[PDB]
RNA sequence: GAUUAAUAGGGACAGUUGGGGGCAUUAGUAUUUAAUAGUCAGAGGUGAAAUUCUUGGAUUUAUUAAGGACUAACUAAUGCGAAA
């Protein structure tokens, strides 16, 4: 079935809480998790990943994706 | 036998005032770099782009450290200095 390699116990009342550091520039937009810690990175995601095109990078568009 | 004592000037003294100067000290993030951890495929840059950087793992994240600068915000029709 699903083997989430996250967090042991949890709860429907539990917040598990994530870190995401958020960086926007003019030229591109960045969204990555992490703990608490910021030592242990979870989740990456660049505009530029989103779109084939340079100047697309930083759009709305891509940072929905 | 020595004119006043200039809202003339020099000097003394008293509480202040100042981003004035010279030495020492000392902080602060920031840029750059390195270390130690993470994670991955793109970062940069532009009107678009391309030179660049990237799996030898960049950009990115956390913690430190090195090294030169620089004193933000408060900061003003405010202050000081002969001007710089
Ligand atoms: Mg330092
Ligand atoms: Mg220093
Ligand atoms: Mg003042």
């Amino acid at each position: 079935e699903v083997i989430s390699y996250g967090p042991p116990n949890v709860g429907a009342n539990e917040n598990v809480f994530g870190v995401c550091h958020i960086m926007a520039t003019w030229n591109d937009t960045f969204i990555h998790v992490t703990d608490l810690s910021g030592r242990e990175t979870l989740v990456r995601v660049t505009g530029g990943m989103k779109v084939k095109a340079d100047r697309e990078e930083s759009s709305p568009y891509a940072a929905m994706q």
